[PDB]
């Protein structure tokens, strides 16, 4: 089995993670993923701080208690053309996730993340892709909810 993670640079600690090139993360797996990154699910306040230094996406992702898209520029294809930290109502579905790392600089940090630093040993080939396109490959596991694994 194989898991691919595309990660974003950090903006005031905040970054975006996409699993397997599509919406495939539940809230439980989101919490697991952030923990595997020595990080937490962002608060609304943390998202607003990242937004202010240029953090925006066009993908829904879990934060603490919500599912959101941060938007600086209106695009009709993204978050209903809205701007700001847009909160999706109907969030039973699967999405991406956001994560907040407390030890990151209060700026943009594009330092390559070489691996999943707080995963455990396991059978999954886990790949991390940073913005330069390099694939960092390891074997491990990070999921802890049997409803995610099954």
């Amino acid at each position: 089995a194989q898991i691919d993670l595309n990660i974003t640079c950090r903006f005031a600690g905040v970054f975006h993670v996409e699993k397997n090139g599509r919406y495939s993360i539940s809230r439980t797996e989101a919490a697991d993923l952030c923990k595997a990154f020595n990080s937490t699910l962002p608060t609304m306040a943390q998202m607003e701080k990242a937004l202010s230094i240029g953090f925006e996406t066009c993908r829904y992702g879990f934060i603490e208690g919500h599912v959101v898209i941060p938007r600086i520029h209106p695009n009709s294809i993204c978050a209903a053309n809205n701007t700001g930290v847009y909160i999706l109502t109907s969030n039973t579905s699967q999405y991406d996730t956001y994560c907040f790392n407390a030890s990151a600089p209060p700026e943009e940090d594009c330092t390559s993340v070489t691996d999943l630093p707080n995963a455990f040993d396991g059978p999954i080939t886990i790949t991390i892709v940073n913005r330069d396109g390099t694939r960092y490959v390891q074997k491990g596991e990070y999921r802890t909810n049997p409803e995610d694994i099954y």
